[PDB]
């Protein structure tokens, strides 16, 4: 059992919570880390910062990974030469697939745990074409392409999950930049992918619609997350605090053979908030 | 020590059984609630060892008890004289929803898992337009309200962070000609009630409730459904009662503590398709 | 010459009226079906001119007839002796669903528009978990099965390409605490049945059926709903009974010939929101 | 009553059916026409080809329009110089808005009736990043931007509609190139837009999920439409043939004041096919 986790940058997000829970079932974890935060994440690892947070994880490997790039030929010269990518290799999608396959053979688990939008702070009406396409490229297409290259290094009857948010289905003002659009496309693509992957590969794919968690990404939005969290803890059917390991144990289930008959689905792990119409 | 009450088994050929089997792997103690008119037959078969092969898990299914259980009666007060006189029922007692909760609580204490696994529609063969008021309401009574009454009465005998599931079918959401008698209507109400119940039980007791929308299991038209499913579903493998079982087991465990009010599809992904390919 | 039967009016303060008004603009002849216990009061008020202002369209609403109509009885056969004896009912006749279809057909011939605009739940004040089996099934009987029985009996007296609508509410799909007694369950069943009925009626009679999910109209918690709606809905204007009326008119016309089996939201867009802003 | 129809190229699609139905209610129609097909469409108009099809429409104007371009500054040099754009002016989104406002003042109706995807023939898994982003840019973002520039030349209480397809919600193999993704994003964006447009502008926006129609675009897909049409006519609850004027009269209703309380909605005009699970 080996899982590649694409999109972890610290211990405060869903990626880490998923890693933690998979470790409990003795799953081998490989981190794919965005080069802008790659070095600091490494430094904190060896300097034992995450030691309190790993309570012990089985981290097979930690690789540079940028889901903007499908192959080495896609890397633009500027990025190629950038201070933070300098200096790094094999971080495209095709490249990490190959690298992982060489080091470890075929894997059976894949987690898409990333999203990005340059103009998330703008509302949809005010988002540029460029910002909107960026959101879809990094948050949605990246999943499709992740699948395309990893299906060849995955066995049957492997499993894939991604993370989404209810703003795709119902209006959440402030979730801007085309992020709502990107989540809607990703939830749709999850179905279409589940069809092709199931038929041709006997591989499963689902997505988890998570509730609010105060992560790096969540703060990128101009107190929105604080309100989100506070509103959820007040109005959700379940009033417990939502933890990243709550999503993690659900991710672990979806990735395991116990969920062998579930595919193409959007599964809500949000203390039930999604079921509410009117505040209390 | 976890205990699960499974309401609605009649043989080892349905979802209830598949759910019992998977739960047993987690060392969950099982209590069966069985429709009185087939209770004695079931006990006989069980005694005659007909289920021995079905019970093997190198682990035996630990069946704590098997009780007569009728989802159409809420309390002793609701038993009509015609069933009181009735052959089968005459030699059985304490089979109303409240009576069974009291029995279980008395004999074994509080439980923490509840499975609603039962449906009945006396006119399931007639299409909706030709279903009588009597047939429709019977369908709703047995298949939908029974869930609410189960929750009403079993919540008092459940631990906090307990979990509840029922079984539903996609005919509630999309048209399946042949799934008649108001069974579609009953499933739609059940999925809606699952949300409303999730709010109440969640806020007032910290108890979760979800429903599993299952693909076809041979437990006529069922042969069509199964064939069509196996031809057109994203996943080619045969859908097993234990495929639903392992999902049920997870929803009933604390691994799913943040999931409630949901309809979870366990159907090889058939629900996602629009047109045959 | 188009004729629409509107089942479920009691005053000029609800959706039924708003729908009658808008249809009148299209020169549709209106027949009202009125719950017997308020039939006489309604006739009196109508006679005493209490509705004259409400009827102005420089066009008068053309009310072809007003008949007693009870959605809980399918045929003369279903009338229980307690209602037979009953004060109000005693002096009225032919108010069962089949009886009214026969009357209308006899007096006026075939119609081509049908509106189901009625809901009743005797325990609407209790939350779902505390609703009795009796209260739940009453809700389903009056609010959901009544639609099926209406279609069953009125289809024989309708022209081809006729059209049918009912009224529903979003509590079926998302939790609205306070909308109790199984009204949420009833609405969920009604929206599902609308699809199943659309298939049967569409294939067998080329008749369409849809439902309108309406926002709140003051016709307690309703004051909350209306206030919340007017604060948080995408559209600020007040939701009028005639906002539902004009949508109903369109769904009942041939302009919507390719729309059937749908739940159409007329609620200022409130349904699309997740969190208050 | 003036309506701008963005995305008509002949009389065989939904745009024309919508034009026809709006004319019946005495609405003034302005066509926005993709420059690749602009000249031939004009030529056929004056050469009376469409005369049989206009049975008489009130065509206020016919303008070159390319929804790929938000402003003149967005036009790339090659396109600017292309044989078919040569030669044409004011065809960006900002430009047609301005032009229409100068000629006619403010309008009250807008129809987004276009879609495009370079790789529609490929299935999702095999779509490139570039193809996928093209689909979203032309089919989805174009609506957002159309709204952004037209809201200023529209009165309250104006109305906007677009066209979508059920492949966003359920799997339709063969609807490739990210078109499924684009429709899912567009249905989501319709909600988010309905919120901002309703609150700030008292303007409505909805989308029509249409059934199959043998149009130019529909044939671009590698007999798929023929099967679609044939399957729908066999299995839809309503077995009448679906006409472009069936959508048109629904479009007319949504655009009119009769639908003043409907917004953010996906309305199915498809003889009811969407409600079916199992074939007959
Ligand atoms: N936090 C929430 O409230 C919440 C709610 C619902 C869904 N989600 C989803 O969960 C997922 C994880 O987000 P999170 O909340 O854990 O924040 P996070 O910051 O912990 O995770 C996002 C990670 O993705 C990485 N990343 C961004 N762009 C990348 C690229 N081009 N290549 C590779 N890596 C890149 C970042 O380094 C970052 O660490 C996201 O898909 C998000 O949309 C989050
Ligand atoms: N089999 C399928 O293809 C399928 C698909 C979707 C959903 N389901 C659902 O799964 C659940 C279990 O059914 P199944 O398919 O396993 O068949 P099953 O026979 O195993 O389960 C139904 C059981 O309910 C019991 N029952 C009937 N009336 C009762 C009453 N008044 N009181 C108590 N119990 C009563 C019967 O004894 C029967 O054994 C049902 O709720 C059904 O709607 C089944
Ligand atoms: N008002 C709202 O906020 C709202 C919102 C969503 C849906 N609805 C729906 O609109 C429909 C009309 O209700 P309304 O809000 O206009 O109030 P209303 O009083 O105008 O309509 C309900 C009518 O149904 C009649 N009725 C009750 N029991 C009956 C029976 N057994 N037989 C025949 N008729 C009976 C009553 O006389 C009553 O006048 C209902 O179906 C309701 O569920 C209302
Ligand atoms: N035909 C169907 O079966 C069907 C079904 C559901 C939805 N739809 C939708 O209806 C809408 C109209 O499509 P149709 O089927 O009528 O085909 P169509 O070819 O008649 O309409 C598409 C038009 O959009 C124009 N267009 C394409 N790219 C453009 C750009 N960059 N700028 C401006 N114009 C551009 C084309 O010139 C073309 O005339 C589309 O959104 C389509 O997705 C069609
Ligand atoms: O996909 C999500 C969803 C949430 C929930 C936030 C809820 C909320 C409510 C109002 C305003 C903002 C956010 C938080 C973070 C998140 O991931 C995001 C969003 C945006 C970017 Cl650019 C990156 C990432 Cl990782
Ligand atoms: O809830 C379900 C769902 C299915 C799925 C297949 C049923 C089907 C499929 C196609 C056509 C007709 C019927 C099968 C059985 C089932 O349980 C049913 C249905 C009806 C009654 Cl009266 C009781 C039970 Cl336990
Ligand atoms: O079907 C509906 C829907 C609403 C919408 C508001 C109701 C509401 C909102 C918030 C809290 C509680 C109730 C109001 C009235 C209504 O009709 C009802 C409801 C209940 C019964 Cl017994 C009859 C009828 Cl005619
Ligand atoms: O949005 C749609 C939807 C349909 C319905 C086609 C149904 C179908 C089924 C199987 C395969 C292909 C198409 C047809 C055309 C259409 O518009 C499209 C689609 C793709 C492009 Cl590139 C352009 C346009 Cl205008």
């Amino acid at each position: 059992d080996i899982c590649f986790i694409a999109g972890i940058g610290d211990t405060n997000g869903y990626g880490w919570g998923i890693a933690k829970e998979l470790s409990k079932r003795n799953v081998k974890i490989i981190f794919g880390i965005w080069p802008p935060v790659y070095n600091i994440f490494m430094k904190n690892y060896k300097n034992g910062k995450f030691d309190n947070d790993m309570i012990k994880m089985n981290i097979l490997d930690m690789l540079p990974f940028d889901a903007s790039f499908d192959t080495a030929n896609d890397i633009d010269e500027e990025t190629k030469n950038n201070k933070r990518y300098n200096m790094l290799q094999n971080y495209t999608i095709e490249d990490v697939a190959n690298l992982i396959h060489q080091k470890y053979g075929k894997i059976n688990m894949l987690v898409h745990s990333l999203a990005n939008a340059k103009e998330v702070q703008k509302d949809l009406l005010n988002t540029s074409r460029k910002g909107y396409l960026d959101a879809l490229s990094k948050s949605s297409y990246s999943l499709i392409s992740l699948c395309k290259y990893f299906v060849n290094i995955m066995k049957p009857q492997s499993s894939i999950i991604s993370l989404t948010y209810h703003a795709s289905q119902k209006v959440v003002p402030g979730y801007g930049g085309g992020m709502s659009s990107a989540k809607a496309a990703l939830e749709s693509d999850t179905r279409v992918l589940a069809y092709h992957l199931g038929r041709n590969y006997n591989i499963r794919i689902n997505t988890i619609s998570a509730g609010p968690l105060k992560s790096r990404a969540a703060t990128a939005i101009n107190t929105f997350i604080d309100y989100a969290i506070e509103y959820s803890e007040k109005y959700a059917p379940l009033r417990q605090k939502l933890l990243s390991t709550d999503i993690g144990s659900v991710a672990s289930f979806l990735l395991s053979r116990e969920s062998r008959a579930i595919t193409g689905q959007t599964i809500y792990v949000d203390n039930g908030l999604n079921i509410m119409f009117l505040p209390d």
